[PDB]
């Protein structure tokens, strides 16, 4: 058993071990040490996103906003690229590893005999090392689902859903209802309930009903129209022109700027306009370089990667697309590349070290064509061997092909 002292390492290899089961959806055990932490208010104002896809992204651009206009925001997000750190934002900024392991340090003397999961111990800490912040505003993206995720035993003040799709059906069930229905289990009665799915499931309005909460969705509350060169977004409370184009997905950014609206929060329209121009978050349609053009997308799910291929698409015309991939047996592989065989000319493919890493076989005898390598970053060396500067490479199929990517460019500058 470690302690406050010892390596954060060392506390993400016990944590990793420590239930029984990897995943383990239910809020009681997790909610009991929580009270007993203190910790299930986290921020006098709190943000709850749940979502298919789109929520790392709304949460950066609720951060960004906030942060510009003067509140002290944590955010909670997950997975993570690289390091387990990138989870817990105070000010756009991680918190010291000596503060997250004395944080788990805390939590494993409050939990007494509760056995808890890695996830409902990093939620634990996340609250924990927010409420030690005295902040303002906290942002908590949900792990999975909405209803039994461990997010939701803290009180949303504004409750997101950004897309309902296919994913986690394992869990959430095996259609678009089922899932929305899981999602919505963040909602609160007289709380906002912001939902950016341009095609909402019923159920999430019966959810809605069945809290009390006050639905508030796109295409009926509020919506959005973009340009070439711009956006506006318009709610109950009135229109906004000519905002800045995103860096992250463009339905993400308006339903961020909906869910802002609808919170009450005192926030300029300059602290907006600066925000979304800001908001930007590594490995989300990520432009890393030119000649060639090399992008990084963590689309793992037909869903991202129907949009993924949708950007693609849009892109400068000519030249090849050369893909670096690499993807975890957990996702619906074969619908994932279907999507990014439109797109894709080239393939390269990567085994993910893992439990559940595909091999670079298996990808390759989805495609039908294409090359197979022994590492992410081989694949990624073939890719950039062969492309020329007119041509696309991008990096796809997981966190974990990105993060290897990303990896491996930043070591080469050394
Ligand atoms: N009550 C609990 N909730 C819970 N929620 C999530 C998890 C596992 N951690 C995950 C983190 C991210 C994703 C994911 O798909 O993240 P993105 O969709 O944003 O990419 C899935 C699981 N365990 C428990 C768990 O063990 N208990
Ligand atoms: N509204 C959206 N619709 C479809 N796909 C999306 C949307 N937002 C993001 N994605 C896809 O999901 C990936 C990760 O997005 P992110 O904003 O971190 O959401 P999440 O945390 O839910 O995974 C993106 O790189 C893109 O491939
Ligand atoms: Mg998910
Ligand atoms: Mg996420």
């Amino acid at each position: 058993t470690p302690q406050a002292a010892s390596p954060l390492a060392s506390w993400l290899s016990y944590l990793e071990n420590l239930h029984s089961k990897t995943i383990d959806l239910g809020l009681e055990r997790v909610s009991l040490v929580a009270a007993r932490l203190g910790v299930l208010k986290p921020a006098p104002f709190v943000f709850t996103v749940a979502g298919t896809n789109g929520k790392g992204t709304t949460c950066r651009t609720l951060e960004s906003i906030l942060m510009a206009a003067g509140y002290k925001v944590g955010v909670y997000s997950s997975p993570h690229l690289v390091r387990y750190t990138e989870r817990v934002r105070v000010q756009g900024q991680e918190l010291p590893e000596s503060a997250h392991t004395a944080s788990f340090a805390e939590i494993e003397s409050a939990r007494g005999d509760i056995s808890l999961t890695y996830f409902e111990y990093g939620t634990l800490s996340a609250l924990w090392l927010f409420k030690q912040a005295q902040l303002d505003v906290v942002i908590l993206e949900v792990g999975l689902g909405g209803r039994l995720d461990a997010t939701n035993i803290v009180d949303a003040d504004v409750a997101v859903v950004t897309s309902i799709a296919l994913d986690h059906t394992d869990w959430l069930g095996p259609d678009r209802e089922s899932i929305g229905r899981e999602k919505a289990g963040i909602f609160r009665s007289e709380k906002p309930a912001i939902v950016g799915e341009p095609e909402m499931p019923s159920t999430i309005a019966d959810v809605a009903q069945e809290k009390g909460a006050l639905l508030q969705r796109r295409g009926v509350e509020w919506n959005y129209s973009v340009t070439d060169h711009d956006w506006a977004f318009s709610d109950a409370h009135g229109t906004l022109e000519n905002l800045p184009l995103p860096l992250v997905p463009q339905p993400n950014a308006a339903t961020a700027l909906a869910a802002l609206r609808a919170s009450g929060l005192e926030v300029s329209e300059n602290a907006i306009r600066d925000g979304i121009a800001s908001a930007i978050l590594p490995g989300r349609f990520q432009i890393v370089s030119e000649s060639p053009r090399v992008i990084f997308d963590v689309a793992h799910n037909p869903h991202a990667a129907e949009y993924l291929t949708g950007r693609m698409k849009a892109l400068p015309k000519n030249g090849r697309v050369l893909a670096v991939i690499g993807m975890l047996h957990d996702k619906d592989i074969a619908g994932t590349l279907a999507w990014l065989k439109s797109v894709v000319d080239d393939w390269y493919c990567a085994p993910l070290e893992g439990p559940r890493g595909a091999t670079a076989e298996q990808l390759l005898e989805h495609l039908g064509n294409g090359k197979s390598f022994d590492s992410v970053a081989q694949a990624w060396d073939a890719a950039m061997a062969d492309a020329k500067a007119e041509d696309t490479v991008l990096v796809c199929g997981s966190f974990h092909t990105v993060a290897h990517v990303m990896e491996v460019i930043d070591a080469r500058r050394s």
